[PDB]
This record gives structure tokens, sequence and C-alpha cells, in this order.
DNA sequence: TCAGACTTCTCCAC
DNA sequence: TCTGACTCCTGTGG
DNA sequence: AGGAGTCAGA
DNA sequence: AGAAGTCTGA
């Protein structure tokens, strides 16, 4: 739990609103119980030019990885433990995608319970349409009603 | 002068280095002193949707304005006065574009002098080719060379 | 003349 | 099984 | 920016 | 994001 400078969550804060991107989806996974798996993530988006931005913000945050694509280096952050511990430090910051951040973090909580029972899934995933909604979602694919057609089984 | 909160400084700077722009333009104006004015600017970009995040800033700044483009809103400040004692709180947070930010505060200062000799305007014009250089230019067109060229014809 | 108010354009960086 | 590191793709919003 | 995938070690 | 412009009034 290592705890973050107020300046620099600020200024990450900014940052986060304008390329960041909270992101929260639900993967096909045949070797789960419920036949889907759950992805929170945080995302730093910018150009591979400067990539160096994305390099000093994992050593700032400490955990994390950055990953090439083209023209374009992502930073990365889908480790579910420093990930409730970065946002919780993060979200009173927050200006665009603050409704995400609380979100992903009631998920995070909500984690181990919604293991046993698949409505107590399903609730989950309606919160997880809930985090697309408030983003551009273009390229979404599996929802909740598409877990639901497969849990009628 | 107007002074703002660090708070707001941490956080727009994070938001200007994300989304926000710093711009030296170089414009064509034949009923000028040397066929040219200069216009530095400072802008934000956002999705016309979440205009009122800009709408905030006209409020939170207490300067400049936000106009559309379709899809997308603009928060420009072109003012020079109150644009450079924004810029230079706003400077010391800037991390991707500080180097711009601290150009455009050195052509301010020297703007009114660079009104009396040519050589003295076009030595400021090439301080603007420093920030675009910087800037990711792209459709670019009227440069240093270009008010060269006509200054040497006269 | 001039300087601030308003709009249009276009690609790549998200 | 279950988590995280890793790559790839699309479409506007800068 | 917002997703969609894959794969291996634990 | 980063330019290209027009148009008013003082
Ligand atoms: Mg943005
Ligand atoms: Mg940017
Ligand atoms: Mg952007």
């Amino acid at each position: 739990n290592t705890k973050y400078n107020k300046e620099f969550l600020l200024y990450l804060a900014g940052f986060v609103d304008s390329d960041g991107s909270i992101i929260a989806q639900i993967k096909p996974n045949q070797s789960v119980k419920f036949k889907h798996r759950l992805q929170l993530t945080f995302d730093v988006t910018q150009k591979t030019q400067r990539r160096w931005f994305l390099d000093k913000l994992v050593d700032e945050i400490g955990v994390g990885y950055v990953a090439d694509s083209g023209s374009v280096s992502k930073y990365r952050l889908s480790e579910i433990k420093p990930l409730h511990n970065f946002l919780t430090q993060l979200q009173p910051f927050l200006k665009l995608k603050q409704k995400q951040a609380n979100l992903v973090l009631k998920i995070i909580e909500q984690l181990p319970s919604a293991k046993e029972s698949p409505d107590k899934f399903l609730e989950v995933c309606t919160w997880v349409d809930q985090i697309a909604a408030l983003n551009d979602s273009k390229t979404r694919k599996t929802t909740s009603e598409t877990v639901r057609a497969v849990l009628d089984s």
C-alpha cells in the first residue's frame, strides 16, 4: 500500500481525464465457473515518441507496465490489489472519469463475493455496463446480457 | 492580476498536457505594419458533449471563450495580457508543454519592441518556428521564412 | 491599423 | 482454474 | 481511447 | 491538437 503524493495525483488526474482511460470489461473464459472473466483496467495512452512519459509513470506509481503497438504506447494497470489502492487515492481528484473510478472500486470490493452465486455475478456484470455507458463504447461486444444467454444452461 | 489556485493549476496542467494545446501563429495581415499579425494562443480541445467542462474554464480562469466546431468544442485564450499572467502560473506544472509555454511568455515580453525594426520583428518570427517545432505541426503554412521573403522584397 | 471575437480545416493520437 | 503480462484493432476526439 | 483478443506460469 | 482563416469596432 504505497501512498502517493497529492500534487502528483492532481496532475495525473488531469492527464487521466484527458488521455487516460478507466476500462472494465468481460472476457470469455471457458475455464472459469461462469464461462466469463472480469477485467479491470487503468489505461494511459500516448504516442510512442513520448513513451518516456509513460515510463516515468511506472516508477512514480511503482506497479504497472508499458506496451507498444505501432505509433502508440500504453501504460496498463490490471493488477487488482494495487489498482484499488491507487484509484482510491486518485478518485477524489477526477472530474470526468470519476464516476467510472468509483464503479471499478465497487466491483473490486465485491469481487470475491461475486464468484459464489450467478445472480451476484450478473449484478457485477451490470455494474460493468455502467462503465462502458459513461465511456465512448464503440467496439464493445461481451456485455451482461451476453452472460445471461450463456447462464441459461 | 488574477491569482489561481495551485490545485486548479495542477489539475489543468495535466489536462493541458493531455488534450490541451499551446499555439504560436504568424497570420497574413495586409493592413498591418509588416503585412503580418502575431497571434499567440492557448487552447483546450474537448468533446461538445462535455462542453460544460470548458464552460467552467471561462469562470475559473476569468477570461477566454468557448466555441463549437461540429462535435468538437474549444476553449481559446488569445488576449495577450491575461494570457501572460496565466501561462506564467501554469508553466511550473507543465511537463510535455513547458517548453512551448515559456517561449510564448518570451514572445509576449518582447512584443512591443518587435514592432520596431524588421530584424527585431523577424527574430521573434523565428521564435514562433521554435514553438511550432515542439508542437506536432502538420498543417503549418506561414513561417518566419515567409516573412523574410516579403520584407526582403520591399 | 490593430487586436480581440468568431469560424473552418485535417490528420494522428488517442 | 485464475491471475497477470502481452498483442491487436477500430473509430472518433483531440 | 476502448475495447477486443491470446498465452503461460502459478 | 494545431493550425488555417474572416470580421468587426475603436
Ligand atoms: Mg480526453
Ligand atoms: Mg496529448
Ligand atoms: Mg487526446
